[PDB]
């Protein structure tokens, strides 16, 4: 679909069999989700945002479904203000910016 | 044009008679630019993201040219790691997400 930006580009995602709301975020390299239980092993990592750096749990090769489109990649879990879908997954679903 | 998301969506912008590089950021409500000494009045503001909040100066009705597309609106100025063009101006240049 084509998504205009008059309001936040919020979409429903499916991860770990649960539905959630997330923000399509072209300014994010990586995908960062709010605290949640995800299966599989994870490694401690750090990620930096506008306000500094936070501790996150890095899950690799996670299946996420974004508006029906499937992606399999890295998901960082930690104290983010919002579920953000970053470019690592936006590329998988074939997302581009157009003006 | 069409901007893919393999790499950061960096574009050249023109603000206050200066050329800068900035992210086209669908995850930013409002445009935030690295510290610069714009003339005119401003209002204090705090904006938050990953890592917490930063203090910024809110200027209104600032003209910005993004890849030849002119826009005018709110520009926040502060110690951001990156110039980001937010939805408040992305809508003005006709920018959409497409997948
Ligand atoms: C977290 C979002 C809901 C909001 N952010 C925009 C977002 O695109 C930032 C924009 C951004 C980009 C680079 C550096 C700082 C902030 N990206 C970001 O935090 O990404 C992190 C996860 O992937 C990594 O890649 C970049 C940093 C990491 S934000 O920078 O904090 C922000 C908040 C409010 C406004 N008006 C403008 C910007």
């Amino acid at each position: 679909p084509q998504i205009t930006l008059w309001k936040r580009p919020l979409v429903t995602i499916k991860i770990g069999g649960q539905l959630k709301e997330a923000l399509l975020d072209t300014g994010a390299d990586d995908t960062v989700l709010e605290e949640m239980n995800l299966p599989g092993r994870w490694k401690p990592k750090m990620i930096g945002g506008i306000g500094g750096f936070i501790k996150v749990r890095q899950y690799d090769q996670i299946l996420i479904e974004i508006c029906g489109h499937k992606a399999i990649g890295t998901v960082l879990v930690g104290p983010t203000p919002f579920n953000v879908i970053g470019r690592n997954l936006l590329t998988q679903i074939g997302c581009t910016l157009n003006f």
